[PDB]
C-alpha cells in the first residue's frame, strides 16, 4: 500500500506515529503522497485548471510541433531516447523567471508564485522532519542547500498527451531526480507516475487536493545511504491527458554535499562533491544508471 | 466551359480579350479561375501542405463528433482575421511557420484583390479605386480567411460538404485543392463543377458586388458536396467592405430606379449571419 | 525550353510539326513531357494517392531504419555512393510480381495493373511515332524488342523523402537507363528530376497529369546514335518527398539488339549483342560512364 | 581599439576567443575586419589593380560627367543630396551580369568572377559562425535568405575620387545597409569610410588583405535587435582616390524575414515582411532614419 | 500604449506631484504629450483656427495647386519622397518680429497671432520650469541656458495639409526630429495625421479639442544628457480633409552655449558641447536625414 500522510496529525499527540510513518516511506518506498499539508485546495484547483488550460493554448501546438520534428507521428517500433511529454520551467529561486516567460496569463502568474511559495516553506518544513528522523541537528540540510545565494527551487510544468501506442514510448523514461526534495502536484484522474520497488513497478496512485513527496540524489548522499532516491517513470496511455506540477528544492550551485558525519561509521562510499559539478554531469547522463554519478564525483 | 482567366494576358495586345473573358465570366457565371496571378508557386505550396498537415495533428480527431441531412455542413473550419485587426498570433493550435506564410499569403491576395477590383472597375465604366473606396468605411475593408477541409463521407448523398448559398461580400479569393473537387456553382439550372487546377485561384464575386453593380454583376449561388474518398482543402479569402461602409449601386450603372437597396454593409452582415442557407432575394429587400 | 509534346495534336493537322517535336526531342533532349497521353486522369490521382500513403504506412520507417542503419542520420560530409530514395519493383511483363508485394492493398494491385497495361499501350505507340520519324517500319521497334517471351516491361516505384542536408547526397546519381523507353509519372509538386544537356543540369518540370518519356541505352544502339541516351540524376530538397512511378518498357531478355541497317551507312560504333548480356553488366556499372558498356558487347 | 578577427583562429583550440569577439563586435560595433581568410592575396592585389586601372579607363568619364550635369565642378557650399562617388554594379546571384558589362576585359571578369564565389563562401560560413553564436540552428540564417531562388549577391565596385573641398560633400552620406552581411574589400592606403559609434564617428581603418565585415537591416530583424544595423559613410579627401569593392548578401526577393522565434520573449517590436517589399520602400528612402522602414512593413 | 494627456490645473493643487511624475513619464517615453486646462483662452484657439483655415483658403490654396503645377505634383504616378505635401508660412515673434511684415495677412488676424505666441511664449518658459524641476536642476536653468546674447529664438510655423487624392505617394511632412528646445502645437481638432514614432510603430497624435501639444527638440535631448530625446515625427495626408496646424518653436538664442547639465553628467557624455546656431545650420540641410549624425557632427 502505497504511503499516504497525513500532515495534520503532526500538530498533536499522533505526532510520533506520522513521523515514524514518514521516516520508513523515506527508507523502503522514496516517496510518499501528503493530506492536510496547508495548501488551500482551491488554489490547487486553479493551478490545475490554468495548467490544463494554457496546455491547449500554448504547449499543445509546440508537443505536436515536436512530434513532426522527430517522426514520432507514426510509433511503429519502440522509441527509447524520447520522452513523450510537454514541459515549461518556471525558476523561484534564487531568481525568479515568472514574469518573463511570455505565453503565461496574469492570474495564473500569480497563482503560480502563491503556489511556489507555499510549497517552498513546505519543502523547509519536510526537511526538518527528515532532520528529525535522521537524528540531525534543526535546520542541518536548509543550511547544507544554502551554499551562498541561497536554495535552487523552480517547478516543472508538465502534460504527457495522449499517446496512440502506449507500448512504444514513455512519458518520461525511468530516472532518479537529482535534487534535494522534490513536490508534485499531480493529475488526480490520468495516472502514470510509477516508481519501482522491490522488482515492481508501482503507480503513484492520483489522489484529490494531495502532494506527492520524493528524495532525490543528493539527500541519499548526505544521509549516508540511509534515503536513497528511487528510480520512477511516467508511462502513456491511450486516453487522458496526464497533468504533472512538479516542484524541484535543490542546494544552491556552491552548496557543498556530503555525508553527514553523524551518520557515518565505516568510511563512507559516496562522495563529497560541489552541487553544480553533480548537476553539470546530470544533465547529461540522467537516464544512465545513477551510480555512476557518485563514483564520478569522488 | 468553365472560365479560366491568364492574368499574364493583360500587359498587352493580349488585354481587351483577357478583360471581355473577366466581364463575361463576371456577368454570367459569377466565377471564374485565374492563373498567372503573380502568388509564388512555392507559396501555395506551403500553405496547402501545411493546411492538409494541420488538419491531420489539430483538426481530424475532433472532427470525430441513415436519412438525409439538410441542416449541418460536412465540414471542418478555423477562420482567420487579417484586416482591420489579424488575430493570426492569437490562434492557438497554429504553428509558426504556418502563421508567418499565412500572413505572407494574406497580404498578396489582398493585394490580388484590389487589382481583381480594378479590373472589375474598368469593365464596369467606373474610375479606377472606385470600389476600394466604396469598401474603406473608417477603418478599412475587412479581410479574413477561412480555412476548411472537406473530409471523406460514406453516404455523400446524404448531407452537403457545404449547403447553397451566396456570399454576403465583396470578392472571394479561394485556394482550392487542385485534386479532390466539391465546389460547385449553379448556372442556367444546372450544378456545375468549379474544376480543381494545379496553382490557380478562384475567384467570385459576393451580394455586396451585386448591388454596387445594380444587377450587372449577380453573387451566383454555390455549394460544397461530399466524395466518399478524398478530403478536399479549401482556403477562401473574402475581401469585405468596411462595418460602417455605405452600399448603393453606383450611380452611372443606375439609369432608370435600382430595384437594390442603399444600405450600411454591417446591417447586411448582421442580417445575413441568421438567414444564409435561406434565398438571396429577401436580404435586400429587408434593407430597405 | 523544355519540350512538351501534346499528343492531340497527331489529329492531325500539326502532326507533323508535333512529330517534328518529338523528333528534336529525341535527338537534342532525350526527355520530353506528353500531355493528352490517354491516361485517365482519375487513374493517375488513385495512383498518386496510393503510392504517397503507402510510403507512409510501409516504407518511411523502413527508410528511416536504412539511414541510421548506413549512418547516413549523420551527413557531415558528402556521400557519393548511396541514393537518398525509398523504392520497390513491380515486374509486369513477361511475368507479373504484383501479387507478390505483400503490404500493397488490393486496391493499389488492381490500380497498378491498369496502369500498367494502359502504359505498356502507350509505350508501344511512342515506339511507333519513333520508328515513323526515323524512317523504320512500322512495328520495327516493337519486334525488336519481343525477343522470345515479349517485352521486359516493370514499374519503380520510388519516393524522395526530405534531406536536411541535400548538398551532400543525391536523391538518385547521375545515370543512363539501360532499356529502351522510359515512362515517368512525377510528383507534380516536388521537383528534383534532372537531365544533363549542353552542359548544365536542367530541371525536368513537374506537370500535372502529364509523362515523362525518356530513351534509354538499347534505343541509343538501334538507332546507331541518332537518339542518344542522356544522363539524369534526382536531387534531394529539404522539404517535400517527390514521388516516382517510372515504367521501363525493355527488349526481351534474349533479344537480339543492333544497329538497324537502315541507319547505318559508315560502319557502326555500336555493338550488337543480346540484351540480357548488357543487363547483367549494367547492374554493377550503372552509376559509371556509360560508353564503356558498349564497348564491352564487343 | 576597432575590431580585428583572425578567422585562421577558428580551426583550433583559440575558436571560443573568436567567437565570443566576433559576438562582441556583432553586438557592440555592427562591423569588424577579417584577416587569414580565404582570399588568396594574389587575387586581391589584381583585383585592386583592375579596379583602379578600370577606373580610370571607364569610370573617370563617367564621374566627371556626372560633376557636369550636377554642377559639382567647384563647391561654393554644402551639398546634401548627392554622393561625391563613382559606381558600377556587378550581379553574380541569383543571374550574373558579368558577361554583360561591356566595358570590362576578359582577365578582370574572371577575376571578379573568383573572387565573388569565393566571398559568396564566405558570407556563408560567417553567417554559420552568427548562428552559433546566436544559438541558432546551423544553416538557420542562408535557410531563412534562400526564397525561391536563393540569396541575392551582388558587389558594388566604387570609387572615391579627391575632392577639392572635402567639407562641402561627402563620398556616401550616413545611411544603414538594407541587406544580410556586407563583405567590403577597401583600399589599404586611402581611409574614408566611418561607422557611427557611442556619439562618434570612428574611422574604419584601411587595413592590407583585410575584409571589412558589416551587419545590414535584415540580421537586425531576424536577431530581434540582438544585433542591430549600423549607420555609416565615406567621407572624401583633397588627395587619395579610396578604392571600394562591397559584396552584398541578400535575402531572396520573396524571403520571409522575422525575428527567430527563439530570439523573442516579450512581442517583438520589429515587423515580419517579404524582403522585396523592404527593398522597395528602401531605395526611396536610404538616407533617411531607419527606424521608419520597420515600421512601415507593419 | 494611451497617447499622454496631462491636465495643467491639476499642478495647482494637491495633485501637483501626481501631476509632475506623469509629465516626467511623457518626456522620458513619448517625447510628446497633450495639455489641456493650460490657460490659453478658448476663444483666442477658435478665432487662431478660424482666421489661419480662411487665410489658406482665400491666400494659400491658390498658390498651393500653383506649386504642385510648377513640380507635375497634379499627377502622383510614383512615390514622392523628397517633397512635403504642405502649406506654409512662418511669423518670427524673438528676438526679431516680422510679423507686421507678412503682407497677406488682415491686422486682426495679426493682432491674434500676436496675442497667441506671446501667451505661448510665457506658457513655453511654465513648461520649461516644470522640466527643471523634474530634472533636478535649479528653477530657471533652462530659461538661462536658452537665452544666449539677444534671448530666446521664437517663431510659428502656420501649416496646412490639404486633401491629397494618392496619400500612399507623399507625406504632408517627412520623418524628423525637431532641432529646438519645447514646440508647443496647435492642431487641427478633425482632421488627424500628425504621428510619433514609439516603439517601432507610428502613434497617432489624436486631435484634441482646445488642447496643447508639447513635443521636445534635439537640443534638450542634449542638455538632459539623453534622458529626454528628441523623437521622430510625421504628418501623413489623407484624401479628404485639410488639417491646420499652428506649432510654435521655443529654441535657444544663435549664441546659446549648449551643453550637457553637469549634475546629470555621472560619466563621460556621448552629447557634445556646441553652440546653437552651429546646430542650427546643420540641421538645415540635413533636416530629414538621421539625427545621430548631427551629434557627432558637433564635436
Ligand atoms: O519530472 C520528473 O523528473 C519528476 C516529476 C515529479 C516527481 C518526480 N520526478
Ligand atoms: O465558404 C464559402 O462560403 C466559400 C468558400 C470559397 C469560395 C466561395 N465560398
Ligand atoms: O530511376 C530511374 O533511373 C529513372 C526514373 C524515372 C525516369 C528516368 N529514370
Ligand atoms: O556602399 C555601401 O553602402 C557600403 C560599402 C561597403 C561597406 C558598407 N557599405
Ligand atoms: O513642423 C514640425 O516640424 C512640427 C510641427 C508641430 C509639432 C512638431 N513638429
Ligand atoms: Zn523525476
Ligand atoms: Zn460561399
Ligand atoms: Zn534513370
Ligand atoms: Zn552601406
Ligand atoms: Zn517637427
Amino acid at each position: 500500500k502505497f504511503p499516504v500522510v497525513d500532515l495534520s496529525k503532526l500538530n498533536g499527540e499522533e505526532r510520533d506515529q506520522t513521523m515514524a510513518l514518514i521516516n520508513e516511506a523515506c527508507e523502503n518506498w522514496g516517496f510518499f503522497e501528503i493530506v492536510n499539508h496547508g495548501l488551500p485546495h482551491d488554489l490547487m484547483d486553479k493551478i490545475e485548471k490554468m495548467t490544463k488550460d494554457h496546455y491547449k493554448t500554448c504547449q499543445e501546438q509546440k508537443f505536436n510541433d515536436m512530434l513532426k520534428s522527430k517522426g514520432l507521428d507514426n510509433l511503429e517500433t519502440e522509441v527509447e531516447d524520447v520522452d513523450w511529454e510537454s514541459t515549461f520551467y518556471v525558476r523561484h529561486l534564487p531568481q525568479s523567471n515568472l514574469n518573463d516567460i511570455s505565453d503565461v496569463s496574469d492570474e495564473y502568474r500569480t497563482a503560480m508564485k502563491d503556489f511556489g511559495k507555499r510549497l517552498e516553506n513546505l519543502a523547509e518544513d519536510l526537511l526538518d522532519l527528515l532532520c528529525e528522523n535522521l537524528g540531525l541537528e534543526k535546520g542541518y540540510l536548509k543550511k547544507v542547500f544554502h551554499g551562498t545565494k541561497g536554495p535552487t527551487f523552480g517547478t516543472k510544468v508538465s502534460n504527457y498527451p495522449p499517446c496512440p501506442k502506449p507500448e512504444m514510448i514513455k512519458g518520461l523514461r525511468a530516472h532518479t531526480d537529482a535534487g534535494g526534495i522534490i513536490l508534485l502536484f499531480q493529475d488526480d484522474k490520468v495516472s502514470g507516475l510509477q516508481l519501482l520497488k522491490d522488482g515492481d513497478w508501482i503507480d503513484v496512485p492520483p489522489l484529490n487536493h494531495s502532494i506527492v513527496i520524493n528524495l532525490g540524489d543528493q539527500l541519499e548522499v548526505i544521509t549516508n545511504g540511509k534515503y536513497k532516491s528511487v528510480l520512477h517513470r511516467v508511462v502513456t496511455q491511450q486516453e487522458g491527458n496526464r497533468m504533472s506540477v512538479a516542484s524541484f528544492y535543490n542546494p544552491g550551485s556552491d552548496a557543498e554535499i556530503s555525508p553527514a558525519t553523524s551518520l557515518v561509521e565505516k568510511d563512507s562510499e559516496y562522495p563529497s562533491f560541489v552541487f553544480d559539478d553533480y548537476m553539470k554531469l546530470y544533465a547529461g547522463v540522467k537516464f544512465q544508471p545513477k551510480e555512476p554519478r557518485f563514483a564520478a564525483m569522488k
